[PDB]
């Protein structure tokens, strides 16, 4: 007790109850008074309970089909039956896959032009020239040429290949228009780019891996380097280590023992995103995203009978799938400064070198003439159905009694931009509205010439790219002559070296959209709000597990319901509403020079009859 | 597939259609002789019994739409250090969620000057310049003679002059939306109705963010997210970053040299994290925008506050903003402190000294350490642009209203119990004064005084954390050989004239947070009665929060982050256990530390969410 | 402005026309009938629509839980050897279960330093107790290759032949999961429910969420990784190299392709480290594990009535693992200096050890980790304490004998594991363990190796499904320098300008690389096809992704596999099985294109079935 107790439990109630109901079983001649479990429910919960119900009796098998369309191919329909097997059918998955290719042979490109102006050689090997400098005696000499991973150089004209790559998540973009036809008319159907806006905002991470599997995105591997600190020791040399200065106080700067043992981890790729000189053969099982995946939701056959219902696939081409990428092919370009003091400075016969210095990076370079296999092909493809079966009894009295069902559908709108800001009718809205995914993607991400389309195809924002160096420092002195002490000495020579370790490439977003409103029919859903209101608050606020936090920073969710993904409708757009509906954009990168479009994919409420 | 309804004992159970069927058999029989014209059973008949697992059915709900609003404060132009309140408007029947977007101006640090340089290491051959500091130590003994050099440098490694011109950059702190808050209070008729401060704020990020929120969580309260950066081909098969000469190589006995490189089996590619946020150093912090959630109990939607149930004269949210000085804080920017020692092996007349001729072997390592410039402080002007509360208001139909309020009576709510207890003993027995209502549950940690302290120059990062955290260097060092012959008439092998260098250069270094945890074991007692038993620290971090909670409780990626529950279901609205107080007059935590002295003073902090009642 | 009847599409999904109509009549009524208050009661408007603002919840019959640890029958506990726990006589009902074990801190025997590796090259052998050198002439070419290898610690200290050294001491991965072989719950004697670390480690795959992951992690004694940021390495308008290459145009206008320019970013990079029981140590610290026991009761709504299962017959019986397969040796501070050296002289006697005019010089240098000779695992490292830890669940006396009275029964989940061994590629495997309906099986075909001790990954392969192959990842630093040697001639063109270049392994990443065992999986019972022969991955990565929701984790190892015959596994309420009759005939059929006779796999089939607990 007490006055806090008795509202939480109503353990005096529940006394009372039992007491009363022990009696008046007692009163009308029941051989145990005791009372029963649904007594004690009727006002209070068991949360020790190991009660269930029965279910009517349900099994389930999967099926395979081959298309109707004969081979399949890049670039066309591809048409499937769905067989009559289950009294129900429900979530779908489609088995694609796609045969190892390689690049065609090519050949080493040219060489770069001449930096200098001075001292200019082209071999079949390198290509060299000068700059001169007599006011300061330095020479600085440039370099280039074409080397292997091992360093080895190569030759203007020889035998080079490309390696090939996939576009990140190849088992969305290949399904180019996914729908479901019901007599003729498409009951439902959605795009690569409704497949891209569950890839961010419906796979949380402990389904994330085998999505990635399921459409052909590499997974990457954690992999362990050796010690790096060990307890009470160091990779210094003695010199530098537990320095103190003339006062006593430690040197800053200087290194220490190690206080933990450690090592490093560090993530590799090495799937199909990854250029390869052979991308083996590639299966994918993408699935189906419509709203009948739910087995409650499983599509009776016998109102949907065989003979008039499909599945239809639009397939990509190849040239948006598989892409061309640098192999064992590099440009290295070195930069040596020769600081000479004597006759003859800053050029190629100066004398008396003090200070050497060179600079080397190598960038990975394409091979010329070599493509990808347009003959790639479609080595399978097959549909899997679930098929769910019930006994007669309650098949009969379910076709009867049922009625309807609700389901959900996808309407899109893409609306190519040239304006800082627009009002933008969403004149593919007939139905009940319960969100809108939200973009204003470049029309350069998807360009042909966009050297990382293979990357930026599905992002929602202008994406740069900024590298990131790793770079090997070196330092050398010399002393050549025996007789001279070298400090202080030009007889004590300098040498230092830059050299390029590796190189990353940081994906830079710029997003494309600033505010967002939404009005319909002279009424406000949403005011001028930030892009990231609907990027990161709603997605953060909303949908529990079955809505996360988007990665793309210019994804973004207009929410009208208050549990979105749960199929018990819990709010919406009126029709009247949604037949004069406007999506109010205000953005820093569109324009006339950088062309972008706004993508709109609502989901929406329907009926669908049975029997 | 035949489907089989019946096989035995345990269908029977699991199923039971026997019974099914002779349930419709029954039912059909009945309505037959009633006068029905269809006999067919409903499914709610069959529902009685069995469940269905593939069903359509659905509820229509109570006509409902909502709508957010932006409200501006009663209290003028926004700043830090100041109490900020928002009143709640008069709009829909309803409101629920609610998030308030604050606006920090872009800022920068003031101009400052290079520091002088480091004090002589060695105690010969002393020279001090603007540029530079140069001591060295002689050893005649042996011949070698160490040189020490000291100077500042940017990051291309231009030496910068002692005094000229330089810079810090700027940072926020982690987490800077959940450490604004100082306090966050719901008022009603001038008594708080439920209030929480930063330790609630960041009790919340340990526990309640999981990775499919994280994302989100982290935009909108400022915290920078890693952005995955691939490199180019690391190995690519059949071939070999390694020269020549040290690959594929065979000992005299035919077996394959242990540490002989080999070609590559797989092309693989690397991916290293970077960020360029908030809290990483810049010359100039953009103006950071942060959408700060109101961790209250009716941001759940079935949890909505009736509006006529609160007068308008005296509803508010009303914040209290942390300074500024615990938010933005200087770091180093392009100013680098170089630390070189050489060694000079010579073998003739002089050895060791300067003077020493022969120079046999070379010797240089070189460390950066990111350095701050003298008088570079944060812009105390910056301005905070903009603060707005964000109410998400829910309209209903008049009738279900008038309903509503009528049949109501009460809600149930949570409410938000802090407790901070200054502690230097290692262990120790606190009476949780300001624990007073039924509790779910308490946050529990020891922060370490530290963590929070001015002189902490890693406070940006620390103030969040529950433990002791030290900082580890790890270090990538650049490793050189050089070897070139000074005459080309004697031959170099077993020759002085075949001389030798040697280079380590720092590439970089990472700081690791190691974490040293402040409490060892936890006992929980109500009236020299154990509600829990001495246990073990990780009892508390690790199992209760991986046991209890499903998807509402994540398991603390913090050593220090405890959870002390008292329900089976912590994230749940339906009450399943509670602690009332009740004869919780004398509850106690007892805790044991390692770490807590008198020189190591800690905050013991007990946060529990308790359940109340509101009447509508 | 609320519409709520805007056509047929409202008129579905919230029917207001129709509640206005059952609101208005049940005013009506009451009004007819007399009640005071016309107005309906919340549940009245609930019998059609859902109520989306509704703070309804009911009392919970009174209960609260405590936990209760308690120690083994049997002693002091050791490796290899089986441990038991009666369960005490405490609460009405027990329910989730935690063992806490602690191992003493631990280090390797002290032994020395192996022998250096044989001779490579065929000249100029040299052996040495600190190095073995040997050379390849070529007059050919003017090489003089010289082959040099050695013992260093860290810091690069040579190591003499035969003189102390100890190696290092790890923990396997997962170290709680396997120490646990055998894990019985122990009714009358009889085995109520079992399962294996093969269960433990399946657990491991498929239902720990990433909101679980760290936890867990802490729980079973598997380090946890540690996120550690660096200087920044990008910094807006400024560059680490040199200005003679950034920034370069060619004679045509053109940026010069591999010319870096100025950064636009100002970044940090971030790396995570590990230190914890899998990183080898001199001296592994006191592990401490609270192990959770995997059975169903660990669900509170299926707590087990301590009536219904007597005291004094009920135990939990615990087989320990042996401690060779728990802790082993790693290399600690020594390591094998792998150097090439050659010497393109031109002279007289160029490609032998007395060539002359020395015009390139190149140094290639790798290190690998080395096990001294001798240095083992201590054998006598104590299990220092382990105990039981019970949840004891009470109720309120009326309740209780009610419940116990009137539930009947308890549906229950029991493990039930078959391991066959393999060596044919394709093979039709008879699932004998299989008595009782089936949820889902946990399928694998494990290489033999994976957990052989002559395998030296065993402490990292033994919970993979697959074989991993061990591919190297190298960081490699290069150098360069030329030095002229006479300044009296330019360098530009003169063998006088040395040249000299280093390749040096900075470090060395161990990439796990899967290849897969199970191609194709098909399900055959009763001479019925349940799964037809469909691809391994349908199975891994398909049917994980679809079903189970956040109960069920999409699987990281490439060879776990989900054979799923219910919707909802997870969930305690059935939704399918296989049924007993196709049970007792039950075939699960694989193509393999890695097991065969010199790669021996086990078949490892995991169900879990449906069974039933009578009450008292």
């Amino acid at each position: 007790d007490g006055k806090a107790d008795r509202m939480i439990m109503a353990n005096d109630l529940l006394n009372d109850r039992i007491k009363s109901i022990m009696c008046l079983r007692a009163k009308q001649g029941f051989s145990d008074p005791t009372p029963t479990l649904v007594d004690i429910e009727r006002t209070h919960i068991l949360l020790i309970n190991s009660h269930y119900k029965p279910f009517a009796a349900m099994g389930y098998e999967y099926q395979k089909t081959r298309p109707n369309t004969g081979n399949p191919t890049y670039n066309s329909t591809i048409q499937f039956s769905i067989p009559q097997f289950g009294d129900f059918f429900s979530d779908m998955v489609v088995h694609v896959q796609l045969a190892a290719t390689s690049a065609s042979a090519g050949t080493v490109p040219a060489l770069p032009a001449f930096i200098g102006a001075d001292d200019q050689v082209l071999t079949s090997t390198s290509v060299v020239s000068a700059t001169e400098n007599t006011t300061s005696g330095v020479y600085t000499l440039y370099t280039q040429s074409y080397v292997n991973q091992q360093g080895t150089t190569q030759t203007v004209a020889a035998a080079a290949t490309n390696f090939v790559r996939y576009c990140e998540y190849p088992g969305l973009r290949l399904f180019k228009r996914v729908k479901f036809e019901v007599n003729g008319n498409p009951l439902d159907e959605y795009t690569a780019l409704a497949a891209i806006m569950y890839n961010k905002f419906h796979v949380p991470d402990f389904k994330l891996t085998g999505w990635k599997r399921l459409i052909g995105q590499e997974v990457p591997v954690e992999a362990a380097s050796n010690l790096v600190n060990i307890a009470s020791t160091t990779p210094w040399g003695s010199p530098i280590v537990a320095l103190s200065d003339v006062n006593g106080t430690a040197v800053t700067g200087s290194p220490v023992n190690a206080a933990i043992t450690a090592r490093k981890l560090t993530q590799v790729v090495f799937g199909a995103q990854t250029p390869k000189a052979t991308q083996e053969q590639l299966n994918m099982f993408v699935p189906l995203l419509f709203w009948f995946r739910d087995p409650r939701l499983a599509i009776a056959s016998v109102s949907i009978p065989y003979g008039q219902r499909f599945i239809t696939v639009d397939i990509e081409q190849q040239s948006n799938i598989l892409f061309t990428a640098p192999g064992n092919l590099f440009l290295q370009t070195t930069v040596e400064t020769l600081l000479t003091t004597g006759a003859g400075k800053g050029t190629a016969t100066g004398v008396l070198l003090t200070q050497y210095n060179r600079y080397t990076t190598y960038t990975p370079t394409l091979a010329s003439g070599s493509s990808i296999d347009g003959t790639q092909a479609v080595q399978n493809i097959e549909l899997y159905i679930n098929n769910i079966f019930v006994t007669p009894e309650i098949h009969d009295i379910y076709i009867k009694r049922i009625g309807f069902t609700l389901i959900r559908v996808y309407r899109e709108q893409v609306q190519r931009e040239v304006n800082a800001a627009d009002q933008v009718l969403q004149s593919q809205l007939k139905w009940p509205v319960e969100f809108i995914y939200l973009g204003l993607r470049p029309a350069n991400n998807i360009a042909a010439g966009n050297t990382y389309q293979w990357r930026d195809w599905h992002h929602l924002t202008s994406v740069t790219n900024e590298p990131v160096y790793d770079v090997s420092q070196s330092y050398a002195r010399v002393s050549i002559d025996d007789t001279v002490a070298p400090v202080g000495s030009t007889t004590f020579k300098q040498s230092a070296s830059q050299v390029m370790q590796n190189q990353y490439i940081v994906p830079v977003e710029t997003e494309t959209l600033d505010t967002v409103r939404v009005k319909a029919h002279g009424i406000e859903l949403y005011a001028q709000y930030r892009a990231q209101f609907y990027r990161d608050y709603i997605p953060w606020n909303y949908g529990s597990f079955n809505l996360v936090t988007p990665q793309d920073k210019g994804a973004l969710f207009l929410n009208f319901c208050l549990y979105p993904g749960t199929y018990q409708p819990s709010g919406h757009v009126n029709i009247s509403r949604a037949r004069e509906f406007y999506i109010e954009y205000t953005s820093s990168f569109c324009d006339s020079s950088n062309p972008c479009d706004l993508i709109s994919i609502a989901k929406c409420i329907n009926f669908l009859l049975i029997s």
